[PDB]
């Protein structure tokens, strides 16, 4: 009963369509879709705090913590709410995402809709990486594509 | 949020960059920015429902009318909330758009965040043009670049 949808794109073409869809404030949100011209493996996911792409990627600042916390991977309590962990590609480079998290939300104070969805070159470390970066940003690397997270029918 | 943004982009040479500001909740939203690629002229400017740029443009659905009201122009009380009648665009093709409307919101249920901001290939007719259409979308005609409107710095 409330549904999202982003575009990433990115140089590549790094593209996809991710949607989301929460069925009462109260709940869980379901992200889905797929993600295509990837390097097999994992690739960091998550939601940055702007939904300002006027120079790219980079336009959309630092993981959206709207709680001040440290970096972490989904399943962590210390965590930013922006944290989606890892979606893992294929041999054709193809993601086929598949999460639920309870952490974002569709409205509310962790309401990630305006803000960007980024897919990144490495694998997030989740925080367990034992470097300074590593509870800031997971190491993933550079931003592979974004979009902007946009209110769906 | 206080600010927001918006990256006009679609198949030929019209893009630009749209910045909102609202200093005090409720208060009047600053619009303003460039636009460039456009014939001489009056274009359609609106904010659309969706913030879905799946299959471009035509993915933003209708004008954002929360309030089931008729289309018209910014300065009408009858009007959508999206509305927000034309930008002007000179010889090279360039319209410098500065706006200040107290119709749309950057929070609440007059929120645009999220959705699609739209320039069109004609004029808006604001609902004057004496036609069924002129009082749903003004007569615009097609829809020459979007983007979905994010929360800004
Ligand atoms: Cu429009
Ligand atoms: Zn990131
Ligand atoms: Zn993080
Ligand atoms: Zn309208």
């Amino acid at each position: 009963a409330t549904k999202a949808v982003c575009v990433l794109k990115g140089d590549g073409p790094v593209q996809g369509i991710i949607n989301f869809e929460q069925k009462e404030s109260n709940g869980p949100v379901k992200v889905w879709g797929s993600i295509k011209g990837l390097t097999e493996g994992l690739h960091g996911f998550h939601v940055h705090e702007f939904g300002d792409n006027t120079a790219g990627c980079t336009s959309a600042g630092p993981h959206f913590n709207p709680l001040s916390r440290k970096h972490g991977g989904p399943k962590d309590e210390e965590r930013h709410v922006g944290d989606l962990g890892n979606v893992t590609a294929d041999k054709d480079g193809v993601a086929d995402v598949s999460i639920e998290d309870s952490v974002i939300s569709l409205s509310g104070d962790h309401c990630i809709i305006g803000r960007t969805l980024v897919v990144h070159e490495k694998a997030d470390d989740l925080g367990k990486g034992g470097n300074e970066e590593s509870t800031k940003t997971g190491n993933a690397g550079s931003r592979l594509a974004c979009g902007v997270i946009g209110i769906a029918q």
